[PDB]
């Protein structure tokens, strides 16, 4: 899709398919950043990645819809999130913005419950500060939508 | 899950969704590296990003496999693969492999059309370099497998 037409920050429907039998699995494009002209940090998004799906699983995640996974783009540009059920630009957006309110309550790293050798990939990746920034622009300037 | 006892390069099976209709969903840790030991490169992984997820459904995916998403996680040293279906670990750690091969099927840069300020948001952010290096490793190492 051009990059160059979209804007950001903007909940676009990234792809619809059905399960053989009925369900429905909906796959959306949570992009944060404006195609090449900015960009997320490794740090960022990583740290960012374990709160998101923590929260959207708490505003979105509801009874019918259900999260399958959030990550982020290798682009680190937004995250992809597909989930079982199919709700539209506004029910997503209204979670992520929620969701970067539930950032911002996080004021250090030891609340971060992964964030070890043990649990998490790769332990010293991580920058809750970064990652509140990213929360701060979102919230701040504000989540559009982007129509294919 | 302790990362520690993880071994990479390995499928491992993190997730299995049961959709109100019946069909089974299914979502693949697929490690590169050991946590805290080795790690992708951030150009890198955005490269065998767009190669990878195509490559593999060319060698996945059919009467009963359909992949959702493929996309690389933050820590940085695996995958994860959601798909609708149930193909297990070695079939996923074999089509892999062939997609690992084709990573080296890949001349230059100058074979991602892709690479196009228009359809990609971090075309800047790129390494096929990484992508052949990743790959010959992966192809060096052979994929295992690990148990939850
Ligand atoms: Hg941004
Ligand atoms: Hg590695
Ligand atoms: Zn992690
Ligand atoms: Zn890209």
């Amino acid at each position: 899709v051009d990059h160059t037409k979209m804007n950001a920050p903007a909940v676009r429907i990234a792809k619809t398919m059905l399960t053989p039998k009925g369900d429905n699995i909906t796959v959306f494009d949570l992009r944060f950043c404006i195609p090449n002209k900015e960009i997320l940090s490794p740090k960022g998004i990583h740290t960012l990645e374990h709160l998101f799906a923590g929260f959207m699983r708490d505003h979105l995640n509801g009874d019918s819809i259900e999260i399958i996974d959030i990550s982020p783009m290798g682009c680190r540009t937004g995250f992809y999130m597909s989930l079982i059920g199919t709700p539209n630009e506004q029910k997503v957006s209204e979670a992520w913005l929620a969701s970067m309110q539930d950032v911002l309550g996080v004021q250090d790293q030891a609340s971060i419950p992964e964030l070890n050798i043990y649990q998490c990939g790769s332990y010293t990746e991580h920058s809750l500060e970064d990652a509140h920034e990213i929360a701060k622009n979102v919230i701040a300037r504000g989540i559009g939508v982007n129509k294919n």
